């Protein structure tokens, strides 16, 4: 039923690569696109496309992810951060956390490749996503694409409480941030949800799977890891493959799929470079170490590495509000009410994203004069030119993401804060020919010493409003900086009486403290008198710092951040002698054809010079829908009837049709 | 995303300042109009949209209301009431208790405004709801209106057995209450609950909400509570805000919005006057106790303020009889089933609001004689002219509203009356430059003489159509007036055996009475043999009153009444000069300008010289209706398609198409 | 404490309507410097007149 | 339980702050019940050495 010889192959289940494959087998139907990808198949997974259940993917024994490991560095204190990738079709879209934002204009004119910019980009921005959201700007967002946006089914209420105090700290509330032409803000963040349903919004049943139910000619070759692209006379004719899981060590198989016009690498920032290198894509010097013969000079491959710098810091919730903490945590009798609810009606907290509100940020120069000088330096060169860029975000989930076995009982909201533009660049390769086996790769968080500056200001910020939030109860100090025990910059845990009001009627232990493990928190001032009701607010003191309760931050922040799963570079635009943004020389050309091949393109992520200041997952549709008109152009097809609108029975909004709403 | 300078701004989330605001986005499209509100957003939110949680918005840690408190006065016996007001988008109609009822006639002619004629809002009125109910007089209600109402979708077993017992007292029970024209009678109350949903319909997802996703040119500004209204040339160019909480002391912030051609206040009765007034708009002698500098010659602004009179006197019910009342008790096995039903079908308890029938009241001249001498003076002058007006309002829940902590267990059914027309007039004023400041005011419930004895007549009257009920098993005497111990006149408590219904099994005290707290009732007397079964009936004694009987119900009526929620007045239609409506003078021309300044309007419920006898959220919604509608003409625009119809998905009787029934 | 009686689920704790009772003022805060078992925390005294004997 | 800071059979005195506990100020408990700390202790038993009481 699957033949040896495809007319367009795909590698890759990414979300870009589901991009390449929807749209390109719906441009002419009798061409023949046969998509192959190492990992399972996800059609109707109850766990990828209900959103709720998104932390769990992040197991370490989770099937659903690789989990690359990074060699020791110093600068994050001998520790080796793991550095996790997607591993089932759809890609990491069947996986993310599910928040939407979109770069500054900025950002795409970045790359200055010949095509590329913004103003080019903006209609094929515009033309792969639907808006459920209530839009005012409407001349940028897209109204009725394949994949679709919402604020989802159930809102808790720490967006309000995040919002009002955010708004107090000078920074301005905007409608939306996602306009591409703004630094400071806040919003009710958006969710790849879909609101007509509750279902994940992930490319893959958008793309692919609704062109697969509609036309015969896409192949989907599931659970076949690439080994290596074969080239003969200058054209990429075939890539082998190998079995995802070796099961039979005696007999190791393998297969060559044949592509008569074109090659297309999705697969991700990580395992592309490796494609090509183990392809001998790569310097002669660096792959004799693993053998492989070099047919083509590209030191610029597994080079120029880049990351987002996430880290969560915890903060108690009184016991009288909701989070998802107590599900995921998970109690039998609340997760069967809330799957009961999603079932029964479609609108439940399992129907959101956990995440509920966020803020872009660039400092004030007044509190920039107190950074490090060096950051001080970095800013003027990278951010005075530029006004569009934020330096760093944060947001605010309404539970905690992490372990729940190895943190005290409760309730928490977590602050999340991943850095907008890591100065620092990393680096990967293979060590051999065998494609299971692990490469070494230097991520080089931290390696510049710019990159500490904003994240001790950051978390500086976000626990200033953390502490002006409604909700809160207190610090939990085992999650936050190691701060000296007498400083008043401390950490506190939550109040006795909050105390017996997790510990239940029958604790014999609740305000009993022996060791000072910890501080119990402060009563906060009275309100006043005299002010309407609804004006009266009480409000913990702020707090104050010193060059040891700032080593404290700095330590923790080196010791607990990791990869916010925003990878890309290796594989990247610029000039094959090299260039200013790209040091080592980029690989691809501006139309996306790597160096030195003919018939060899890229549409992973990877594709990105430099950093783009959003979540990831919008550039991915992005450059799979470029990468998409590159080859549609690349076949002579003509400009008309060249857009690959997929199957979908659109929705109106409710008032417009009666059959869509939640 | 937020400009600095909207087309017209529409201070205020209140029902009447969504009416504005979504009628005049709708008629331009191309027009800018800016809402801004003080509170937070309300969209999806299920503690709004879902009806039968309405009490839970009235508890005084409640986020939702504001609780402004009274000066002490001596016609309360020193009591301090509480004057509640809506703090959420769409003002109260978030968190009314969804009664549906309509005034007289006479009451909109009783405006003499130049406009306002019940002839000419007739139309208006007709506008702006569908209607549900299975109509008779359908020359009057509207038919495909945005706001929907009806019995809702659950109906508690006590409305016929209070139909047949008023039906027994000489009140004659008419199919429409509504109709404008009727004086007695009595109903099955109407509910604002969209039938075919079971939603609650207020007016922000009506008109605001279904806007937003539909027009790009409607920007909400939640979270921003009103300073003042800057004014020069002649012309209210400008509103600055300030944040609605305080939460960074140090540093205060503050913005100035701009109004291209015009502004609008409706911010709800209470607000309203306070905002004007640290504008400058009040007596200069008034105004300098605050500093504020006098702009405006205005003393009607504050004056005139009036409500309604509630007050609730619970009787217990049968064990064997449903009730609400252990729904928000609330046990946590019986709420769940309450919303299991609502999402697996959407017709259940949780899908209804309280109230199930009531009965407007003007006194026969025979039972008018034994009244109070000057209330029968009040009588000839103010109804005595006039057939329409009813005197008095009483309908019946359900369960208990009120606070179950401070109550013997077991299920009520709670009458609730609030008087019509009040002649008691309050007033309002700022004390404080500062926004947050409460200000200092009398509500003057009981000032007069003559509004005492319509309240004891109530009284008398309701607690013999609850004796003649069904369901009925005895007072609850803690929450009774407080009759002389040996009166025959006393409120009586449950039998023995039912004390042994509600005790369970296992009580080990039931019928134990010592100290004579309270006495039992005595048993009905016997059916009538001979009579068809289903005639057959078991009746209490009917009671008898002193003059000691008659002080105790008045001191009761003294200590427990409290505001309805219906208050208007304060800047109110007049002329400048005074009138004898208005004593103070009115302050806004009969096209709800504001008097001495150009281009400032009112839209709040605020605006009516004089009590309207019905619930007052119609009124909310007719009068926002007429200042959008003249705000049409101030700008000009052409009678056609001066109309402004909100996008709907209008659902047709089910008969008439398939698709809209519970 | 209304709230310690209701429960979490309640829908009407500190509803007050009617003005049925008067809720209790808090008690003047513990003194700072005595022993942490002497310390305590008290209502005021309440006062009466002929009004308040007749009931 | 006797332990908790709201216990009624305990005392908690606390001492001045010290730089030898990096600015800590460690609480001194001490029983408030009769029995004194017999009714509260943890039940240990053990004996000291012979040269204790010789000191
Ligand atoms: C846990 C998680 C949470 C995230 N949350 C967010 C978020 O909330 N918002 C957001 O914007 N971004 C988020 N992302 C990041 C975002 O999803 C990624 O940037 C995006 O999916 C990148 O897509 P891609 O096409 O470049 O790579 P991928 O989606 O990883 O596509 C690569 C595919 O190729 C396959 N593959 C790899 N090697 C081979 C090989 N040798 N042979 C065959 N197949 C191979 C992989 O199995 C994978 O399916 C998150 C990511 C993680 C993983
Ligand atoms: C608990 C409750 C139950 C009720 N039940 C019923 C019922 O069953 N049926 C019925 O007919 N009526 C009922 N009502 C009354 C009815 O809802 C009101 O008459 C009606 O909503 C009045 O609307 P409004 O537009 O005049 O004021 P509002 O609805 O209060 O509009 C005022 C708005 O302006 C905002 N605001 C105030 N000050 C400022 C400022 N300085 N700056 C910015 N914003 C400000 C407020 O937050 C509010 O959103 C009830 C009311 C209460 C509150
Ligand atoms: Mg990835
Ligand atoms: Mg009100
Ligand atoms: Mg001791």
């Amino acid at each position: 039923a699957i033949p040896e010889e495809f007319d367009i192959l795909v590698l890759g289940g990414g979300s870009s690569g589901s991009c390449i494959a929807g749209r390109l087998a719906n441009l002419d139907h009798s061409l023949k696109v046969g998509l192959i990808e190492a990992g399972e198949n996800n059609l109707n997974n109850p766990w990828v496309y209900l959103p709720g259940i998104y932390p769990r993917n992040m197991k370490l024994d989770s099937k659903t992810a690789s989990f690359y490991t990074s060699n020791p560095s110093p600068h994050l204190n001998g520790r080796r951060a793991i550095v996790p990738c997607a591993n089932v079709l759809g890609g990491g879209s069947s996986i993310n956390f599910m928040m939407y934002t979109r770069g500054s204009a900025s950002d795409y004119d970045d790359f200055q490749a010949e095509g590329w910019k913004t103003k080019d980009l903006l209609p094929l921005m515009k033309k792969t996503e639907t808006y459920q959201r209530a839009c005012n700007n409407p001349d940028i967002h897209g109204f009725e694409g394949p994949i679709k946006v919402s604020f989802g089914n159930y809102t808790y209420p720490v967006c309000q409480d995040f919002l009002r105090a955010s708004e107090s700290q000078g920074i301005p509330y905007v409608d939306d941030l996602e306009d591409l032409v703004t630094a400071h803000g806040a919003e009710h963040w958006l969710k790849w949800i879909n609101r007509d349903t509750g279902r994940r919004s992930d490319s893959a049943h958008a793309f692919v799977h609704s062109t697969m139910r509609n036309h015969d000619n896409l192949y989907l070759i599931c659970n076949t890891k690439v080994d290596k692209i074969i080239v003969e006379d200058g054209r990429a004719a075939a890539v082998r493959t190998v079995p995802s899981k070796p099961l039979n060590p005696k007999k190791p198989s393998h297969k060559i799929y044949r592509a008569r016009k074109q090659i297309v690498l999705s697969c991700g920032t990580i395992s592309s470079p490796l494609v090509l290198q183990r392809s001998g894509f790569g310097d002669p010097i660096k792959l004799r170490a693993a053998g492989v013969k070099p047919l083509v000079n590209l030191p610029g491959v597994g080079r120029n590495f880049q990351d987002h710098y996430c880290f969560f810091s915890p903060y108690r919730i009184k016991p009288q509000y909701e989070s998802f903490d107590d599900f995921v945590r998970g109690d039998a009798e609340i997760q069967k009410r809330v799957f009961d609810q999603w079932y029964a009606n479609g609108t439940g907290p399992l129907a959101t994203n956990g995440i509920e509100a966020g803020v872009k940020i660039r400092p004030t120069p007044e509190e920039l004069s107190q950074m490090d000088e060096s950051f001080q330096e970095g800013y003027r060169e990278y951010f005075e030119d530029k006004p569009d860029k934020p330096v760093m975000h944060y947001s605010i989930i309404a539970g905690f993401f992490g372990d729940h076995t190895k943190i005290p009982p409760g309730k928490y909201m977590t602050m999340f804060h991943f850095l907008e533009y890591p100065f620092s660049r990393g680096s990967i390769h293979i060590t051999s020919p065998d494609p299971y086996a692990a490469p070494d790769f230097d991520p080089g968080f931290m390696n510049d010493e710019r990159d500490m500056a904003p994240m001790v200001w950051a978390y500086k910020k976000s626990r200033e409003t953390a502490r002006r939030m409604d909700h809160f109860a207190g610090e939990v100090t085992s999650h936050h900086p190691l701060f000296p025990y007498s400083s008043e910059a401390r950490a506190l845990e939550m109040d006795l009486e909050t105390s017996n009001a997790y510990g239940g009627p029958l604790n014999l232990s609740a305000g009993l403290a022996h060791g000072s493990w910890t501080q119990p928190l402060k009563k906060p001032t009275a309100k006043n008198e005299g002010h309407v009701t609804s004006n009266q607010v009480e409000l913990h003191p702020d707090i104050e710092y010193d060059e040891e309760d700032d080593k404290a931050i700095e330590n923790y922040i080196r010791e607990h951040t990791e990869t916010t799963w925003h990878c890309l570079g290796t594989c990247s635009i610029g000039p094959r002698e090299g260039s200013k943004i790209v040091k080592w020389g980029g690989v691809l050309d501006h139309r996306s054809n790597v160096y030195g091949v003919k018939g060899l393109k890229v549409g992973d992520l990877s594709v990105c010079p430099d950093n783009v200041g959003c979540n990831t997952y919008t550039t991915a549709l992005l450059i799979g829908e470029k990468t998409a008109t590159l080859v549609g152009e690349d076949l002579g097809y003509s400009g008309e009837a060249l857009d690959m609108t997929v199957p979908q029975f659109k929705l109106g909004t409710y008032e417009k049709t009666g059959l869509a709403r939640f």
